[PDB]
DNA sequence: TTTT
DNA sequence: TTTT
DNA sequence: TTTT
DNA sequence: TTTT
DNA sequence: TTT
DNA sequence: TTTT
């Protein structure tokens, strides 16, 4: 049961080859650049374009089959969580979406 | 153009950390900032930026206060800033779309 | 790594009183019904009625703490089982097998 | 200043899909001109099947049918839908579909 | 028990082309039909029969017959491009003759 | 002799009050909104409720009866013909020809 | 308003010939006898085929146009209302007094 | 599926009396009604309904009670003393509903 | 069968 | 949007 | 009935 | 940085 | 900061 | 008396 819903739907293009790292405890970490582009028409008729940029981590063994079967440019669903992790010269924050499942759509 | 080309949306069910701040454009329109609580168990909480403009954020500053159970649809957002130190840095959130108080 | 996605989200209140059954094995089961509510306005409501199955722990946990009206949050997957009727007419039902749930009161 | 309801959800009905045509779609229109479009969407998972009655109305649904064939893979998102109907023994029986509001072609 | 409300509609005319049947993930049958009823102007109605009544129908029925249905106003409703909500009718069949 | 039959036969409750309106001659349009109530017993042992909703519309002096003995709530027996009328939109309606108060 | 309802819908077959004749003030009166028939399986399995006679009325124009169009064997459909006429002999006869027809062959 | 027929009853009127209610000799309930339907003339229909439905006319509906029923007509038949056959028809409910 |  |  |  |  |  |  659980207490709480934090759940992130995303499909879209990667803007970069996946990047693949391990933790102190050897532990995979994959790190990867999504864009998703919404379009509309305006009331004068344009069609725009808008893209959104997001953090997507895979870790384990998800990370690993992100590293290997994703490229720059693949479309490419993703289902995770929110959550901003700090980093460091201060301190400093960023919001990425930890992959729970991920699905190749070429 | 009735076909999706992105697909951007989240799904938050949590807490109010405080209660909601509500302020006006210009133009009068409504813009409804709030700090998102959503728990799991490990005891761990995670904290999300969400705001709600419109209407729907003026429904929000009106039921909600710190500690209010609310259910939230929105897409993720990410605004850029730069700061004394020339650094570009950027901040994300969560625009809501949807709203039940639970 | 997935080969489809196949996700339900339900905000809604039960029918009834969850009725929890064992299958053969001794696996618990919890059949619910329940109310997703809608409105527009032209103030029209109009309510959608979902079989939600919970099986294990989580249907004992749905059993023994949702009782009828309860305001619930559910994630799940679609899926259409079969079962027989009078005759041996094969009938089918569409359900929401429940993957995580909340109670929400 | 003053409006019919207020802007707050009473509900949620969500479904997505991602997944296989089992077959082409199936376009027919009302006696008033009105589109709706009958497709058959297999999601899959590990092998294990689900199939689902997707519908889609007016221009979406015409898109459908213009775009999407057999095999092809596709998003969906919409609401569940039951609908009831009388057999020639008097039972009430039931069949539910899924009414698609968005529509992604992978 | 006893009844609580009455949603009836007779119908005699020709059908306006020729059935179709489609089927459910489970194998239930439905069939579409477009029926004109002639008055003295000319009304179009959209009837679906479901189960064996459809397949029946489409056994039985084409374009420009003849046919008595039996059966009961239904409406659904979806959303157009425009997010507005709309609506369409159709008549379900419970009884059907060939005529 | 009838060349075709097209017949509805209704009995429900208002949803509303009846909306009187009149034509350029002074012809009566009274447009109506019937809840036809059906009810029957599954599996489970519920008693399910399933509601059809119409727009009837009567003219003249029927149209003006209606407005004037029927109100939101009222139970009513219907009987007319199925049309379609255009407004670039459609809509299926009940035009009534017979009307009794319950 | 109506102040009640009674309504007879029939579908089905003359059992012979329609019969006109006309009152002293020269109004057409056809009678039809109508046959509707009633097919259903049993628990048996049997195809248990039954048969209703009805005293259809039709009259003035309708009445002739019955005559005219209507021969035995004929399909059709009747809209009318049912009366109980009384005639000495005193005796009753229930009829169905059409208001609308439909020639179906 | 398909009929061969139709055979159809729709009635709203006032009861002339209270239904008479008895059982055979299995305890099968048979109602027996008397209802009114006015013209403004008015005209008196047999209506007899069975099982539950006989039941529950039996226990909700009184002397005067406006009711509506659907169903079909049946004439059966009899021998006077006179030896004569004779006719009497009446509506079978299938449907109704208290007003 | 729910809820507001 | 009604009704039990 | 699709897909790998 | 992607992608139509 | 919530729960 | 009809009709399949």
């Amino acid at each position: 049961m659980a207490r709480g819903v934090n759940k992130v739907i995303l499909i879209g293009n990667l803007g970069d080859d996946p990047e693949l790292r391990y933790t102190g405890s050897g532990t995979a970490v994959c790190n990867m650049s999504l864009a998703t582009n919404e379009t509309y028409t305006d009331s004068d008729g344009n069609e725009v374009q808008n893209t959104e940029w997001h953090d997507v981590v895979a870790w384990g063994r998800l990370g690993e089959i992100c590293n290997e079967y994703l490229d720059k440019g693949s479309q490419v669903y993703f289902e995770g969580k929110l959550q901003t992790r700090s980093w460091e010269n201060n301190t400093r924050y960023s919001t990425e979406v930890k992959a729970q499942e991920m699905m190749f759509l070429d």
